[PDB]
């Protein structure tokens, strides 16, 4: 953990609550977003918890954490990214559930969702074996989001004309 950076205990507490209910379920899930970076030693503050999973996993997670569901899992799509998307709030912390995230391809097709198991690693942390997507994958994913943002920004700037 570069910089001996520590994840704020509120996030670890909620992560434990999530881990405890998923650990012995057949759910294909990973922590993604900032918490995945942090768990893998990148000193970044976490503000919410992102769980990426497959389509079935999103609905299973929602059911497992039914009392915490703030937004029902629904297939949700922009023109760029879609997923089976819902939200939990646990102890005031937002948990984004994203099942089978797919990115739009140049041709308008949707990429197949990632094989989470190609990139999943288990981080031993605070007595928990937490599945995360690899830093390499995460970095590449954010850089890709970045490209999308840049293209959209340029389009919007031009649209203002
Ligand atoms: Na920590
Ligand atoms: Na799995
Ligand atoms: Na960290």
């Amino acid at each position: 953990h570069h910089h001996h950076h520590m994840i704020r205990p509120e996030y670890l507490r909620v992560l434990r609550k999530i881990y405890d209910r998923l650990k012995n379920e057949k759910v294909n899930w990973v922590v993604t977003g900032s918490l995945s970076f942090a768990l893998q030693g990148v000193p970044v503050e976490v503000h919410d918890i992102d769980i990426q999973t497959d389509e079935e996993g999103a609905y299973e997670i929602e059911r497992i954490f039914s009392e915490f569901v703030s937004k029902k899992v629904r297939f949700s799509s922009t023109e760029k990214i879609c997923s089976h998307f819902g939200e939990l709030i646990i102890d005031g912390i937002k948990v984004e559930i994203m099942g089978d995230i797919r990115k739009r391809l140049e041709d308008g097709t949707w990429e197949d969702p990632v094989d989470l198991n190609k990139y999943k690693r288990f981080v031993e942390t605070h007595g928990m074996k937490i599945p995360v997507l690899s830093l390499e994958y995460e970095y590449q994913a954010y850089l890709k989001l970045g490209r999308v943002e840049k293209a959209e920004t340029l389009r919007k700037w031009l649209n203002e004309r």
